[PDB]
């Protein structure tokens, strides 16, 4: 039994009407008919601390960053979901700042599975739902899906479904009748079908890759110091792949 | 028996030394040990016409665009390869212009399989090898992999492997000793192992998605006209998702 | 007398050591020698509410979004600064989420000057300081500077200065000795000199553009409805600039 | 007397109808009324060699890259134009491959003015005209304008004007009636007015920045070697700005 987790990263608290929620409302029943259990979280309804602290930071400065919040609750849902769908409005040609905080904190997991020697989100599947007034879906898809791929998510074809109006200021999905927009509706159906299939596949046949084994082989064929000479005698910023400055010989 | 096709999109003809080729030289024997037959094409060595023509263009203007070239030969290799690896230098925070032409022409296939009702590059797998002097790998990964995902490629985790120096003008992979660069070497191993596994998986268990069926369902729940009113009384470009201008009623 | 405002958008509260602060520490005395008064704000030290509310949202949901915070104080500094420098670490190939919130709220100003009929941040100048462990400076520069340009900032050449290490996980500017990194140091000097000159220029000779006049002329040559027919009979997502579906005739 | 040069980077030869040309047709008379002499070049009509050669490449391989073509003619127009407007369709969420080749070759100028000690395209002004069927204008604006800023162009506010339809496959500007699209028409007017003003300003009051002087000061405060230790004992790719590996001591 697979679980999809859909994160609506709108900046507006429930029950304020969300343009992005309209795409989510299409995807949820399609996943259920795939036999996939689905949960929708509007992350901005939850207290997720944005500030950062670790042991290299100042202890007292980090007090707020270390406080109790709802991130462990959300992180556990992400860890248990086989399909993660970020459902984000577009803001500044990016995902929202709320999606941004979530991904920042998700990228703090410095663990390795057991057992498999894989990053903890390996064998999961990502899709995207995006809503903008005019522009930015493909740019946001590239950025978010690239980052989720680094975490261990696989991405099927046609995994990013979205609504946009024409060049202009709006209006959004609701006044623009996005729920009857053919292109968006077909993309959502593509996404659900492809993410569902890939998730079933990877649940049966997960990656067997041993990342520690890959890294040990890489260590045997690599140096543990990076060093290059720099031409400090020019204002030029033009790229020069060959500069013939000589190699750097490092101590001991 | 699976085939990987690696496209070196350097701007320099063979046998000029390519910085990017160094990453390719790591990946090729790793794929062979996976039991995967690999071919490397340096696309700039081949005559691929950049100009565009179709029936809406002017006939005589399109003569050069319609000429005989090596694109059918390259396209057939792409169609038969189960794994496509774009191996691109970074240029202007983008892939090279040679990669750009290839992807432009690849995006002209307006066909649907048989049979499966899928885009013709469905069930294939993409990875990336990238080389830059300082910056741009993740940006290029997002853009290229998003576009290949729209064509039907699936992307495993950690599918983009790359080399970059620090902020500066260079030098590149060769003078910078990228062949002994631990991070690049481990990323290449991650990519080969994950793309190989996903390609074997999809060869055994391809997507069953029927895109025509998805589109017919989308047609039943959608309009065949998009129409919104525009506020023509303001210089503002600030986004307004609600503008309360009223719906547009369309003829017949 | 011109003012530069430099916003350090690190996620860590003062006095935690910030890698990005090192670039700021170079820029501040260079601006002073230009005769420019400079202020550094670490925005995460201040209470800036992320949630959104306006009159189309639910009143009670918006209570937290409407609360008293430090945004008016920060916004007034931005309005009075002739040079805005966003000094951002790189996170997820983007600016930080803290920079993201600031820009989101900055993009909510729906006002027009007086008087000049220009957006309120017209005639100001933007630069960027960026710090990453390996990659993303140019991508972030494009996204942030494009967005600030839409708000009214002008951008001189070589306005984005940054530090990055090579492909890898780190370390950052401090352990990587970025303060003695020639390329970063020269870029910072370029940025300060060019932003200072452009700000002095625009203070003496501001844009005279009348955006209302531009919009009224655009209204006279434009429609107040956007409408196109859609081909609802295909799964294809391939772009077709000509589809010969016929024009849409709109009521009255 | 100032000159604007507008480069239509469509992939289709004249006289094939270009969607992007429609935006150019709006901008050209607006520049003339500003008293600015304007020239439109459709770059794909001209023979511009894409392959690269320099002295580090193989001599015989580089023969085609070194051949006589129309690039010197185009480069001289770029050097003499005070305003450069790239007018590009959107392809793969990027500018076209033809724009890409032009910018690649433009980025090969490794010269410094005289005299001013500035990059040769200093004191010029850039704007953008973009046309897409649905999505990508802001992403392309960020990438292209960032790159032109590195070359010496200044960018005024609201310098990128564009047309896009809603999410979908098309049609383009012509069938979509982009010539009567209010938002695009007002953005073009903004761009012309702001680029014209900034170009007049910089012709009267150019940057006085001495980039050689900036670089010499940067040399005095910097090292001529970049060197960091690498942790070769982990598969992790999570970013760690502090790794406490110790500094690298370099020979002599
Ligand atoms: C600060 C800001 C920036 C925006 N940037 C963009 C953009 O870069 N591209 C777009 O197509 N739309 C945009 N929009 C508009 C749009 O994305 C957003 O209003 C809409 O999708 C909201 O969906 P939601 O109800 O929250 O679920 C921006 C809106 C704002 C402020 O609310
Ligand atoms: C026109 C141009 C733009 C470049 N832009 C970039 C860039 O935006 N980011 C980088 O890290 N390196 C870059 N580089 C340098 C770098 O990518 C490239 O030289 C190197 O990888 C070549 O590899 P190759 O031998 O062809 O296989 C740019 C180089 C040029 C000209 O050759
Ligand atoms: C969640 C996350 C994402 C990061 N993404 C990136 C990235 O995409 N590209 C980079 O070069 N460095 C990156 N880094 C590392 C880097 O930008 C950042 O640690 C460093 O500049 C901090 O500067 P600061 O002390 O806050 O002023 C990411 C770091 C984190 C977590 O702290
Ligand atoms: C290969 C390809 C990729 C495209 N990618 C995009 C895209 O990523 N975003 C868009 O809005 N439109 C796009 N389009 C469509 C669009 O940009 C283009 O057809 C239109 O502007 C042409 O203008 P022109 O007549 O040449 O001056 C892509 C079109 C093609 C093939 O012709």
């Amino acid at each position: 039994a697979l679980k999809a987790l859909i994160l609506n990263t709108t900046l507006r608290r429930s029950p304020s009407r969300s343009q992005t929620q309209g795409l989510i409302d299409k995807a949820v029943p399609l996943y259920e008919k795939e036999g996939i259990e689905t949960e929708v979280v509007r992350v901005i309804d939850h207290d997720i601390e944005q500030e950062y602290w670790d042991d290299y930071d100042d202890w007292n400065a980090g007090e707020k960053a270390r406080r109790e919040d709802e991130w462990p609750w959300l992180l556990e849902k992400i860890r248990e979901a086989d399909i993660l769908v970020i459902a984000t409005p577009i803001t500044l040609n990016m995902c929202t700042s709320a999606a941004h905080v979530i991904l920042e904190k998700l990228n703090l997991m410095d663990e390795l599975n057991g057992d498999t020697k894989q990053f903890p989100l390996y064998n999961k599947v990502a899709g995207l739902l995006m809503c903008g007034n005019e522009d930015g879906a493909h740019h946001v898809a590239g950025t978010v899906l690239n980052n989720l791929g680094r975490l261990g998510y696989s991405v099927p074809p046609n995994a990013a479904a979205y609504w946009l109006g024409p060049a202009g200021t709006g209006p959004g999905y609701i006044e623009g009748k996005g729920d009857r927009h053919f292109h968006t509706n077909k993309l959502i159906r593509f996404m659900v079908a492809n993410t569902s299939h890939l998730a079933r596949m990877l649940q049966e046949t997960p990656y067997t890759t041993d990342l520690e084994a890959c890294a040990q082989a890489a260590r045997e064929e690599s140096d543990d110091v990076f060093a290059i000479r720099v031409n400090v005698n020019t204002p030029a910023i033009r790229y020069k792949r060959f500069q013939k400055l000589g190699e750097v010989k490092v101590e001991e």
